[PDB]
């Protein structure tokens, strides 16, 4: 159901991506900047566990595509990504704790929502 107010939240949605993706926060983000390289990282379950692989890269690339038709969707996904983290890895491993305060920006920004 297109809305007058979905461009102006997609961009909302595409500058929180892009914050995600700043200096700013890359001493915990930079895990989450690319597909996960299972067999490069010697994760021979990982596609076992996750059926559903996401990284900003992905997002990124399917925001400059227009494939989100809104703010959920981009939000979807965002959230997919970290569940994914807390899905395959035990809860003290560094990467969750990482995962946590990135998506802590995420929420506390995406609930700045204009509308
Ligand atoms: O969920 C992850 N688990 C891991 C476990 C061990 C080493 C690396 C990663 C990893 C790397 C980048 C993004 C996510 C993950």
């Amino acid at each position: 159901a297109a809305h007058g107010s979905n461009p102006e939240q997609l961009k909302h949605c595409n500058g929180i991506l892009k914050e995600l993706l700043s200096k700013k926060h890359a001493a915990y983000a930079w895990p989450f900047y690319k597909p996960v390289d299972a067999s490069a990282l010697g994760l021979h379950d990982y596609h076992d566990i996750i059926k559903h692989p996401m990284d900003l890269s992905t997002v990124k690339r399917k925001m400059e595509n227009r494939d989100y038709r809104d703010a959920q969707e981009f939000a979807a996904d965002v959230r997919l990504m970290f569940s994914n983290c807390y899905k395959y890895n035990p809860p003290d491993h560094d990467v969750v704790a990482m995962a946590r305060k990135l998506q802590d920006v995420f929420e506390f920004r995406y609930a700045k929502m204009p509308d």
